[PDB]
C-alpha cells in the first residue's frame, strides 16, 4: 500500500474521497496477491497529482475481490482540469513469469464525480492513458463497485 492520507481542507472547495468496494473478473479469485494503482491524468494521460496503491486485497472470491479501502483524492475537484479522468488499474502478481502485471483498468471522468455507488466497467491492458483506443475486457456484468464521498 501507498496510499496517502486526505489533503488539507480548503474554504469553498471540495475534497473526494473514493471507496472502492469491488471489482468482479471472471477469474478474480486466481489473481495472486491483487490491488489497485489509482492515479489522476489530463487529456495528455500525464500525472495531475500523485499516484497510490491500494494493499492486496483482503478477500477474493471466485468471481470478486474485495477491497472495501478509501482513495483519497490528491487535487481538490474544483482544480482538476476539464478533462482530467481517474484511473483505476488492477494489478497481480503472476506466479510463473514472476512479476506484477496491469490486467485491466477502469477510469471515470470529471463529470462523472458525484456522490453515491458507480459501478465502472473494464478495459484491457494495457491501460491507455489517454483512453482513446478500448478493449471491452468482458461482456459479463462483473464490474469495479465504487461509492464517491464529496466533502464541503
Amino acid at each position: 500500500g501507498t496510499l496517502l492520507p486526505r489533503l488539507p481542507s480548503e474554504p469553498g472547495m471540495t475534497l473526494l474521497t473514493i471507496r472502492i468496494e469491488k471489482i468482479g473478473l471472471k477469474d478474480a479469485g486466481q489473481c495472486i496477491d491483487p490491488y489497485i494503482t489509482v492515479s489522476v491524468k489530463d487529456l495528455n494521460g500525464i500525472d495531475l497529482t500523485p499516484v497510490q496503491d491500494t494493499p492486496v486485497a483482503s478477500r477474493k472470491e471466485d468471481t470478486y475481490v474485495h477491497f472495501n479501502v478509501d482513495i483519497e483524492l490528491q487535487k481538490h475537484v474544483e482544480k482538476l482540469t476539464k478533462g482530467a479522468a481517474i484511473f483505476f488499474e488492477f494489478k497481480h502478481y503472476k506466479p510463473k513469469k514472476r512479476f506484477t502485471s496491469t490486467k485491466c483498468f477502469a477510469f471515470m471522468e470529471m463529470d462523472e464525480i458525484k456522490p453515491g455507488p458507480i459501478v465502472i466497467e473494464l478495459y484491457k491492458k494495457p491501460t491507455d492513458f489517454k483512453r482513446k483506443k478500448l478493449q471491452l475486457l468482458t461482456k459479463k456484468p462483473l464490474y469495479l463497485h465504487l461509492h464517491q464521498s464529496l466533502h464541503k
